[PDB]
Order: C-alpha cells, then structure tokens, then sequence
C-alpha cells in the first residue's frame, strides 16, 4: 500500500475506541443485506455496512469523507480491521430507502411531497456533481430518508432500466448519465415506486430508447415535471440539463404547485 495513501486516510478511520457494531442487530430484517446497527461515542445511531481493491476503497473513503450536505448521506467513517472485514460506518436512516418508503402502502405522501423529495435528490445530486462525483447508480433504492423525511442520497449496492444511452452502449458514466437515472428516479417517485419499463426485458432497453421511446407520463405526475423527465432523457448527453437547472426548474414547480 502507498504510504502517502496510508496517512490520508487516518482521519477516515474509526476504531473501537468509539464504535460499538452490533452485529447481532440487522437493519431493515436484511433489506440492505449485511448492515448492522453501531453506535457512536455522546450517542450516535448508526449504520454499519459489512464489505489492490484496498486501495480504491481508502481512496473513496477520502473522498466521501468531505460530503457536507443535508441531501447528501455521510460517511461518519470506516474501519480497516486486522481480523474481519472493511466496514462502512453511515448515520442511521429512520425511514430506510426512498423506493420501499412510497412503495409501502401504509405510507401515502401527497404530489407535492413526492416533488419534494425528488427536489431533494436534485440538490443532493447539484452537490455530488459540483465534487465531480459520478454516482453510476442513482435509484430510489439508493436515497433514504431520516427522522424530519431529509432524503440523503446514498448507496447501498447491472441497473439497465436507470443507465443512459450512451452508458448502455460504451460502459461509461458521466454526470450527465447520472441526470439520465434521475429523471427515472423521478419517475420512480410519481409512480409510487413502480418498476420501469415493466413491458420491456433488460437485453432490450438499447433498442426501445433508440426507437425515440421513453417511459410514459405517469398519472397525476404534472406536466412540467413530465417536460424535465424528457429532458433527462435526451439521447445527446451533452443536451441534458444539469442538476443546477434540475435544482432551478423543480423548485419552480414545486412553489406554485396547487
Ligand atoms: C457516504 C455514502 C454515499 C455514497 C455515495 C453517494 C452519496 C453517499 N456511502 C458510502 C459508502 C462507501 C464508503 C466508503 F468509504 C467506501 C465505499 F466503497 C463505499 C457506502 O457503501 N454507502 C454509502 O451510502
């Protein structure tokens, strides 16, 4: 391992001079797989997910480490322990994932709220581009919701029916492939957590989106917002709008919604 590296991420790493992982106690009965509960010492609740590769991973450790932004989950820190495996040590998420919170039918949030969320995707996804971080996975599944229903991007994970055109076709991510995944997270979000495209198999996708065909308007979902979900989809990357413009255009609709 680099050295240099090595005393970079110092700051990054915990220990269990403060952390206690229950490893007994899932999170969510194994709906995000191995996490465990783990507090934080002055409580803290946390999330404690269980994971040459070292490498890559002290390195976004580093990087994520920085993320200050309320629409943007945090990482508290990690843990590079002699016996075990890495682990990945994230604030608490109350309400779990974004796309089991609105699939769920005891949970019914308003037009408006669904628009919200999605608002707060955008700036979480404003601030993430503004670092030059390409997300390659930006889905309902990937956004969770605290205690107040503060929407934190986050992951937890091919997703064919969120990639754009050109990722599909290249194997490369952009943050305008991740614009692309937004406008179906959007989706997502007025459909109540439906799947896309549920008529269209996976090794299929390439060719119904470059017939010109696009998910349909979901009921109730307004037409501006419809417009922007298009716009998310334009098969010329460097032609969709940024999360800048996303963040401007949602709060607009968002304000004078009735
Ligand atoms: C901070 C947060 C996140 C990720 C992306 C966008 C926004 C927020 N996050 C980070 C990791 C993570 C942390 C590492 F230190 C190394 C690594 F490989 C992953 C994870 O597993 N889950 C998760 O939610």
């Amino acid at each position: 391992l680099n050295p240099e590296l090595v005393q970079a991420v110092q700051h990054v790493v915990i220990g269990p001079s403060s952390l206690i992982v229950h490893f007994n106690e899932v999170i969510g009965r194994g709906h995000f797989g191995c996490v465990y509960h783990g507090t934080l010492l002055k409580k803290i609740h946390c999330a404690v997910k269980s994971l040459g590769e070292v490498s890559q991973f002290l390195t976004e450790g580093i990087i994520m480490k920085d993320f200050s932004h309320p629409n943007v989950l945090s990482l508290l820190g990690i843990c590079l322990r002699s016996e075990g495996s890495p682990l990945v040590v994230l604030p608490y998420m109350k309400h779990g994932d974004l796309r089991n919170f609105i699939r769920n039918e005891t949970h019914n949030p308003t037009v408006k709220d669904l628009i919200g969320f999605g608002l707060q995707v955008a700036k979480g996804m404003k601030y993430l581009a503004s670092k030059k971080f390409v997300h390659r996975d930006l889905a309902a599944r990937n956004c969770m919701l605290d205690e107040k229903f503060t929407v934190k991007v986050a992951d937890f994970g091919l997703p064919v029916k969120w990639m754009a055109l050109e990722s599909l076709q290249t194997q490369k991510f952009t943050t305008k492939s991740d614009v692309w995944s937004f406008g179906v997270l959007l989706w997502e979000l007025m459909t109540r957590g439906a799947p896309p495209y549920p008529d269209v198999n996976t090794f299929d996708i390439t060719v119904y989106l470059l017939q010109g065909r696009r998910l349909l308007q979901p009921e109730y979902c307004p037409d501006p917002l419809y417009e922007v979900m298009l716009k998310c989809w334009h098969p010329k990357a460097e032609m969709r709008p940024s999360f800048s413009e996303l963040v401007s255009r949602i709060s607009a609709i968002f304000s004078t919604f009735i």
